[PDB]
């Protein structure tokens, strides 16, 4: 069950509009905090992301991410995120430059490069530099804007990168 | 295994009206062997969005498209089931979302809708067959009229007749 969610290490996610559900319970790991997730049962509302505090041991749910109006991601050594993966959002406006899905794919099926990799591929898209970008994992994303949409480089060494296959919202009707 | 992160379709497979588009097919065993290869992408020259597995002929069609895809259409068949990954169909809503064809099957307050084919709790009249086009399958939030409110579905609370689910907005600026 955990995947169906991006984890996010190191993070957490704080509410400023209160009224805003949330809860708790201390658990054992994340993957029965995921399990309660998925599930959604005896929450009264929708499981979008949780919090597993691996130090209380204590599983957060939430019905909202953090690209929810009213919620800061917060670095906290101690927190995962995870976001169920129906509420971020799996097409593109424009070049998709706000592009956070989990595609880690190539138009023509290659798996990509992890940034924060320089085999088979060099390049100086660090993840440290280029911050809000989310240049996590091997994840398609096009941090500057440009035309063909979000893109990697490429676990093939004659590929240096290629566009991932991503639709627009505009798609279909 | 995968399977289970597919939206299923039973009785389905997709015909390629357009000539061009690619398709790669294999004899298997069992249809999670077609998921964990579409899900891996492993030995497809294009993304998987979606695969075929042909209860008769023990094969697997993976495909760079799936059922909403321009040029391909459904065809009936009792030995297909189609299996659409989830990544590619859009997972928010445009205008009133007449048109989400999404999986999220629970109410804002958090309860398990109740499938459009059941007259349990509630009895109503939003018979699949009278709604065509409108996905009204297993217990999906959908909104086949086009009201106000966005998607909703006949609630399994006998107490709660219909709710919203809570769906976003693909674009709201």
């Amino acid at each position: 069950t955990i995947h169906e969610f991006k984890k996010s290490a190191k993070t957490t996610l704080i509410k400023i509009d209160p009224a805003l559900k949330i809860k708790t319970k201390k658990v054992n790991t994340a993957d029965q905090c995921a399990n309660r997730c998925t599930r959604n049962k005896g929450l009264p509302f929708t499981c979008k992301a949780f919090v597993f505090d691996k130090a209380r041991k204590q599983c957060l749910w939430f019905p909202f991410n953090s690209m929810s109006s009213g919620v800061k991601k917060e670095f906290g050594h101690e927190f995962d995120l995870y976001e169920n993966k129906d509420y971020i959002r799996n097409c593109i406006i424009g070049k998709g430059r706000s592009y956070k899905g989990t595609v880690s794919i190539t138009k023509s099926g290659i798996k990509c490069q992890p940034w924060s990799s320089m085999i088979p591929h060099e390049h100086s898209f660090l993840p440290s530099s280029y911050r809000g970008k989310d240049l996590q994992e091997n994840y398609c994303r096009n941090p500057r804007g440009e035309e063909g949409g979000p893109w990697c480089f490429t676990s093939n060494p004659e590929v240096r990168y290629e566009v991932c296959d991503i639709p627009q919202c505009s798609e279909v009707e």
